């Protein structure tokens, strides 16, 4: 079990470096993806070049459920996992590829 976070964003992992964003819509056909190709964005290194992971935005939280139920599915050619992506996460991944969670439960 895997969840980056209370977001409407997905994260779709195992993409092909061959595909953009049309694919990736038509991946996702069967959400309601917020402001479309617009809302879908390829985590891109600094070598101009895309890991095979994006963050795809989705217009409500049962979207992205619909999004998770596709977890499994193969894309291009390989299996993609789907996880939760919170609007900081998907953001801070954007601008800093790494998929190190911010965790910090100071409880007692």
């Amino acid at each position: 079990s895997h969840m980056g976070g209370e977001g409407f964003v997905v994260k779709v992992r195992g993409l092909p470096w061959s595909c953009s964003a049309d694919e990736v819509q038509r991946f996702f056909s069967d959400c309601k993806i917020q402001n479309g190709a617009q809302g879908i964005r390829f985590i891109y290194t600094r070598e101009g070049r895309p890991s095979g992971e994006a963050f795809v935005e989705l217009e409500s939280e049962d979207e992205v459920k619909l999004a998770l139920k596709k977890d499994r599915e193969t894309m291009g050619h390989r299996y993609v996992e789907v996880f939760k992506s919170n609007n900081v996460e998907m953001d801070w991944v954007l601008k800093h590829t790494g998929p190190n969670s911010p965790d910090t439960a100071n409880d007692g």
